[PDB]
């Protein structure tokens, strides 16, 4: 019928493979998010999202014939869209009493931007989330004997990224692989 | 970084509906506030599948389905965010947005998507006339808030019939 529009579907074998894999570290880091909260939850929601938009392109690409240099800015525009939001919230909220965790991410969620690369898309990510572990280590120096739900996003956080690693290094080790 | 030409014309049309719809439901906060967020996720969705129609040759099936796979699982949590929400206070403003939501789904169909949208709209206006009675004379940021979401599905329509009144236009190369 057409007033149920559209039914939920089943993500294709690209989307199940990244979701087998980062299912578990997002659903933790989106969990200590909002048992922090203030800014923290806020900011895990535009990665969340960017996220979102993460899986849309990767459904994308296993049914897309890679398009001309130009072309492609047109498909990865929400997505770049998304991580300079997730950017700008840490530049306007400098004053933040969780700098750090936003300095984290921010400093970090480019590592969404693994898809426009041909060559080499593992060793960005782990560059990416070096910096993540930089002011995480931050992070872990102020609240390790404090407050354990800190220290469990920071893990949560980290992992993301590690997954996403094991995900490319699987499936699209020489770069996303276009149809 | 910049966005393509469908999308522009999307963005033309629905960025100010939709920056009025989130302004509004800020201003109610509570269940309002998370509800728009979710729908705010779900336009962006949209978007990004705007852009990959307009790359994309158009697929068959199975392969249609994996595409629309991730906006499908967003209007889903659009919905399901109501039906465990039935104790709110702001039940009617949850109603209006899950009985509508489904007009992002006009990117599925292959003919008529403006009646179908249409319908949706008619679905909002049902419940958001249910806030207009409770709250006028009582708060008018729930009066604006009415006007901006029934606006983003208006303007939709409009989008619909100037670009893709026979249904979403998928790139021919």
């Amino acid at each position: 019928h057409h007033s149920a529009g559209l039914e939920v579907l089943f993500q294709g074998p690209y989307v199940q493979a990244f979701d087998s894999l980062l299912a578990n570290p997002v659903a933790e880091y989106l969990k200590m998010s909002k048992e922090i909260g203030g800014d923290v939850q806020k900011h895990a929601e535009m990665v969340h999202t960017g996220l979102k938009l993460e899986r849309a392109l990767l459904a994308t690409a296993s049914q897309c014939q890679q398009p001309a240099g130009n072309k492609l800015s047109d498909l990865l525009a929400p997505i770049s869209e998304q991580i300079q939001e997730v950017i700008t919230f840490r530049e306007k909220n400098r004053g933040s009493k969780f700098f750090n965790h936003l300095s984290a991410v921010s400093e970090s969620i480019q590592a969404l931007g693994w898809v426009a690369l041909a060559a080499k898309p593992g060793p960005f990510v782990k560059e990416m989330n070096d910096a993540a572990m930089f002011y995480t280590n931050r992070v872990l120096k102020e609240y390790r004997d404090v407050d354990k739900k800190h220290v469990d996003w920071v893990r949560a956080y980290l992992s993301i990224w590690t997954e996403l690693q094991a995900y490319i290094k699987e499936f699209h080790t020489t770069g996303l692989a276009w149809s």
